[PDB]
C-alpha cells in the first residue's frame, strides 16, 4: 500500500494538546502515526507561564521531540497559529528531521525581518479583544506580557462555528499565556539554511475571525509556500470545528510528499 | 414551565472538571444551572498532588463553592466515583446545603467504619490493574500514596464503551493521583447529624468494569440509599459513554426534589 508518515502536532498559545483530540484518531485509522506535543506552561504541563521566560523555553517539548526521533526519520511538522512561530524555531535547529512544515491557520515569518514581525503586524490591526485579561510579569529577561481569554472573546471570534460541547471543553481546559514579543523582538533572525530551506504548505479556514485571509495573503506574499489549502466553513479552531476536512487536507499533503 | 435547580458536579481521582463537557450543556439547556468543580491537584490546577497531602486540602474547592452560595440555596450535589468520598465530606460540613446527594459509579461510605472503609474494601478485591503505576510519597505525617493509570488499563476498565476521540482525550489530560486511604483511616467517622441526615440515591452503570455489581449491593447494605437508579449500557465513564441517558436520570431525580 502507499506508506504512511509521522505528524507532530503543534498546538496554539493558551491551549495544549487536547485540541488534537478529534484528529489524532482520524490520522491513526488511515496508518500514519500521531505525536500531540505538550509546550511548556500549556494544558496538564505542571509549570505555570510565570516560569516559562523565553519563547526557547516555551518551544523545548518540540525541540526534545525531534531531538529523539530516530536517525533519518523524517515528520510532517503541523504549527497551529503561534505554532506557527515554534515550528520555524524548530526548523533552523533540525532542518532534515522535517519533511514539510504546515501551517494552520498559522504565524508565518520570514527569514528578513525579526521574527515578531508577523505578529508586531496583526496586532496593530487586530480589533476587538472583548472580555481578555491582560497582564505583566517581571523577569530577569524583561517584562512579559500575559493573557488570558475571556469565554465571550472565546465564543466569538475563535469557536463560532464549533459545537457547545467543545466550547464548554475549552472553557474548562484553556489557560494564561504568552505570544513573548518583547523576546521575539529580540531574538537572531531565522536562517535561510535552517528554516528557509524546509518545504512548506498553508493551510487556511474561509471563516477564521481571528487571522484575517487579508493578512494570510501579506504574509505569503513576504515569504512564499509550495501550495495553499482551504478548508470552507472552518473557525479558527478548525481541528475542533471541521476535523474531517481538516483530516482530508492533511492526506493530500501526504500524497504530495510521498518522495 | 417546572423549578430548576442548581447541580453541582464533582469528578474523580486523576480526572478534572472536562469530563463533564457533554454533559453540562445537556443539563443548561434544559434549564439547569451548573457549576463543575476541580479539585486540588486535579485537571489544569497548577499543583502537583505531592503538595496535596490530605483529603481535605484536596476537596477545598468543593467547599469553596459551597460557602460562596448565597444564604438558603440548595443544590443536587453530584459525586463520581471517589467523588462520593468528597461529597460526603461536604456533606458532613453543610448539610443543610445539599437537596440530595447524587452517588453515581461511587464510593458510598458509611457512618460506622473508618472513612476509608468502602475503599479497603474494593482495593482487597480487584484484581485488573493491568498497566498502572503505583507510588509512595512521604510527607511529615506519613505514607501517601499515589497511582497513575496507565492506557491500557484505561481503554479496558474504564473507557471500553466510549467513542475513541473521548478515549484519547483522555490520555491528554489524566494524571497522577491519590485516594488518600492513609488519611482517610485516621480521620474521624462521618456523621449521623451531618452526613447521614443529607438524602440520597445511587446512579449505576450496567457494564462498569471498575465498581461491579456486586460490590454496589454490598455498599448499599452497608448504607441504605432512597433509590437506585441504572443507565442500561455505560461504562465507568458514562458522562462519556452515555451522556444523554445520564442526562434522563438526573433529570429523573430532580423531578422528585422539585419541592
Ligand atoms: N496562538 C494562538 C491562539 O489562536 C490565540 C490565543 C489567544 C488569543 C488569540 C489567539
Ligand atoms: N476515583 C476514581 C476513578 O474512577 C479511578 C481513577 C483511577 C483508577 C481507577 C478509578
Ligand atoms: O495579535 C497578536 C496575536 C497573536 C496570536 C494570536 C492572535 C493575535
Amino acid at each position: 500500500m502507499e506508506r504512511k508518515h509521522h505528524f507532530v502536532l503543534v498546538h496554539n498559545a493558551c491551549h495544549g494538546a487536547w485540541i488534537w483530540y478529534k484528529l489524532k484518531p482520524l490520522l491513526e485509522s488511515a496508518g500514519h502515526r500521531v505525536t500531540a506535543v505538550e509546550l511548556a506552561a500549556s494544558g496538564i504541563d505542571p509549570r505555570p507561564i510565570q516560569a516559562v521566560e523565553t519563547v526557547d523555553e516555551y518551544s523545548k517539548p518540540l525541540i526534545e521531540t525531534l531531538k529523539s526521533l530516530p536517525e533519518n526519520e523524517e515528520v510532517i511538522l503541523v504549527g497551529f497559529s503561534f505554532g506557527g512561530i515554534n515550528i520555524a524555531l524548530a526548523a533552523d535547529i533540525f532542518p532534515a528531521k522535517i519533511k514539510v512544515l504546515v501551517f494552520l491557520n498559522a504565524f508565518l515569518p520570514d527569514t528578513t525581518h525579526v521574527p515578531s514581525h508577523v505578529l508586531d503586524k496583526l496586532m496593530e490591526m487586530f480589533g476587538g479583544w472583548g472580555d481578555t485579561e491582560f497582564s505583566s510579569h517581571e523577569t530577569r529577561n524583561g517584562t512579559m506580557s500575559l493573557l488570558k481569554m475571556g469565554p465571550k472573546f472565546m465564543k466569538a471570534r475563535l469557536y463560532q462555528n464549533c459545537p457547545i460541547e467543545d466550547y464548554e471543553l475549552a472553557k474548562m481546559l484553556h489557560r494564561q499565556g504568552s505570544f513573548f514579543t518583547e523576546d521575539l523582538s529580540k531574538k537572531e533572525k531565522f536562517s535561510e539554511e535552517g528554516y528557509g530551506s524546509v518545504q512548506r504548505v498553508y493551510v487556511m479556514s474561509s471563516e477564521d475571525k481571528i487571522i484575517p485571509c487579508d493578512f494570510i495573503r501579506w504574509m505569503i506574499d513576504n515569504f512564499n509556500v509550495s501550495k495553499v489549502y482551504e478548508i470552507d466553513g472552518g473557525d479558527h479552531m478548525v481541528m475542533l470545528s471541521k476535523p474531517q476536512k481538516l483530516f482530508d487536507s492533511l492526506s493530500a499533503i501526504a500524497t504530495d510528499y510521498m518522495g
